[PDB]
């Protein structure tokens, strides 16, 4: 693995499509470590909202790779999400994340779906970031 730390701009779907923010991805001694960053800097706040969106272990990192540049699955060993997500306040360990290459607007993005909205049942978040931002970063 080449790769040390790298930002892609992450959406989220509810509809529509919104751009959400920055989706940084990081190679750790045991795994990978992503965050998320969303919204407006201050003085000298960073962001509006910076925390750990999820990570996984050593592992589990072959299959990030492949399901992040093919689509596939790969386990998380914790899921944090954003925050109209049941496990933004307490995490979920060892959530499966599925991928897809869906078509948005004629552009390649890798989908997957997060957790169940905090206060409805079923209804889950659904996730997008640009397929060509993932490939030439995780090569």
């Amino acid at each position: 693995i080449e790769f040390s730390e790298f930002t892609v701009k992450i959406k989220n779907k509810n509809n529509n499509w919104a751009d959400l923010g920055d989706l940084v991805v990081r190679k750790e001694e045991d795994g990978i470590e992503t965050g998320l960053n969303v919204g407006k800097g201050d003085s000298d706040t960073f962001a509006g909202y910076t925390a750990t969106f999820f990570s996984l272990e050593e592992s589990e990192v072959n299959n990030f790779i492949k399901a992040m540049t093919e689509g596939g699955s790969f386990k998380t060993s914790l899921y944090y999400g954003y925050k109209d997500e049941q496990s933004n306040a307490n995490g979920i360990q060892n959530k499966e994340i599925i991928t897809k290459i869906e078509k948005i607007d004629d552009f390649e993005y890798i989908t997957f779906l997060g957790d169940k909205i905090k206060d409805s049942g079923d209804k889950v978040v659904e996730y997008a970031i640009l397929l060509e931002d993932l490939k030439k970063n995780l090569k």
